[PDB]
C-alpha cells in the first residue's frame, strides 16, 4: 500500500490480457510489501479510499499505437500540471452551467498519486481468446524489466 | 476580430472589478481593429470560436501581496494528451464519456490562453478598487501590451 | 411558513457555500412547521409574495472579517430605526441623498420583517471548489446550534 | 476646518428661519477658525469635497414635534451605526433593495463624519414672513447656549 501496479484489460479478449499477465508475473516474485500488484481487469479502480492510498502508481495496459505488436511505449502523466490547468479552465468557467462537473473532476484529480506511469503494449489481436500472441507474451516479460526498473528494483 | 481580451469580474464586489476595469482602459486606447476588448463582467464567455488568441484578466485569491498580478499561460493542446491518459486509467469518478465531452468543449477554444490575474485587497461590496488594484489596473495594461506587443 | 432561515452563498465556490450547507444540516432535522430553512443559494430573496410571509427571518452567509477563519459573527438589523435614521438624514439635505430616494429607500425596506438576524462566516477559501474548509465545516454545526437557540429549539 | 455648525431652512417662511438665525448669533461671537458656522438655508450641502472635511456637525431646523412653539429637541445621527445596517442590508439579497443604488448611498454615508448632532426648534408659525415668533427668537439663545455646550465652549 504505497505503490500501485495495476493491470487493466480484458483477459477473454487476446492480447487485451498483456496487462493483467504482467501483474501474474509480478505477483510470483518477491517484491516489497509496499507494492501492490494488482488485477483490474475491466472493472477499473476508485480513486477515493482506494487509489488515493498509494504515492505511485504504474498502469499496463493495450494501447492502439502505430508499430509492431509487443512494441512497448512508456509515458507520465504530470498530475500537478493537471490541477494547475483545470484551475485556468475554471477561472474562464466560473459563470457557466458546467462548472460544477469540472469541479468534480478536480477533486478526483487532485487526490491522484504525484507520480503516474502508463506502460502500453501494441497487440497482435483482440478477438475473443484466452492466450496471448507470442510477441505479446515475450513483452510481458519486458514490461516486467520496465516495472522493476521504474521502482528500483532491477 | 483576431484578439479577445476579456475582463472578467463583479465591479460591484471592488476589487474584482479589476478585470473590467482593465478593459475600461483598453478601450479608450487607438488599439489595432482586429482586437475586441470586452467586459463580460460576470456573464461568462460563451462566440469564442471566432478568436485565435485570448487574454484573461480576472481577479485571484494567491497568498501574495494586493496588487501582484500573475500571468499565466494554458496550452490547451497539452491537456489533450493529459485526457486521453486519465481514460486509459479506468478511474470510477472519471468516467469515460465526461472525459470525451470535457476534451470535445475544450477542443474550440483557441491554442494558447494567457491569464492576468490581481491578487484583490477586499472583495466587500462598492463600486471602487482599492489603491493596490488601482495601481495594478495600469501594471495589467502593459502586461496585456506586451503580450500583444503593442508595448 | 412564518419564519424563515435563508442559506446565502455559492456552493461551487469553497466556504462561500456555508450558509447553503446550514440549511442541508437544518433541513435532515426534525424542525417545527413553520420554520422554512431555504437554500437561497445566489439567486437573492423577493420581498414581496416571499419575504413578508414570514415575521422572523435568519440569514446565513459568509462574510470576511478581521477574525479566525470559520468563527461566526451574529449581528442584528432593525427596520425600525433604519427608518429614523432616514428620517434624520432628510432634515441634513445632503446633494447627494436626495429627499425622494431616501422616502422611496424607507418605503422599500418598510416591508421587510420586523427582526432580521444575519450569521456571517469567516471563510478561509472562496477558490472554485465544491467543499468546506475543516473551520467552515465545523462552523456549519456551530451555527445549527445558534440557529436553534435564537428558534427556542 | 474641523467642526460644522449648519443652519437649515427658508428665512422668508418665519420660525423656518431658526437655523440659519442661529448662525447669525454664532457669527457674532468669537468662536475659534476651527468652527464653521455656515447658514445653508434651502440650498442644501455636498458631502464630497465639503461635508466630508467635518469631523464634528451640528445641525439646526426647525421641526414640528409635540410641544409648545419654542421648544428645543437635540438627537444624535449614530451614522457608523448606519454604514453596518446597509452592509448588513447588502449582505441580504432583496430584489427590491439592489446592490449598486445601496452602495452609491452607502458612498455617501461612509464619509459623513461620526459626529453628528441634530437641534430642531418646535416653530410658532411657518407662514411667510422675515421675522421670527418671540417664542423661536428666544430659543435661538438657548440653541446657542446648547451649541457651546456641545463644542466645550460655554
Amino acid at each position: 500500500k504505497r505503490v500501485l501496479v495495476a493491470g487493466v484489460g480484458n483477459r477473454l479478449m487476446g492480447d487485451d490480457g498483456f496487462g493483467p499477465r504482467v501483474v501474474d508475473l509480478l505477483s510470483s516474485m518477491s517484491l516489497p510489501d509496499y507494492v501492490d500488484a494488482r488485477d483490474i481487469g475491466t472493472a477499473g479502480i476508485t480513486v477515493a479510499t482506494d487509489l488515493e492510498d498509494y504515492e505511485k502508481v504504474i498502469f499496463l495496459d493495450s494501447v492502439e499505437l502505430e508499430g509492431p505488436p509487443g512494441r512497448l511505449s512508456k509515458s507520465i502523466l504530470e498530475v500537478r500540471g493537471l490541477d494547475e490547468d483545470i484551475s485556468q479552465l475554471a477561472r474562464m468557467t466560473l459563470h457557466e452551467v458546467g462548472l460544477e462537473g469540472l469541479l468534480k473532476f478536480a477533486k478526483s484529480i487532485g487526490v491522484l498519486p504525484g507520480e503516474v506511469t502508463l506502460i502500453g503494449c501494441i497487440p497482435r489481436s483482440l478477438k475473443p481468446s484466452l492466450e496471448l500472441s507470442e510477441e505479446v507474451e515475450a513483452a510481458t516479460h519486458a514490461a516486467v524489466d520496465l516495472v522493476l526498473e521504474a521502482l528500483g528494483l532491477e
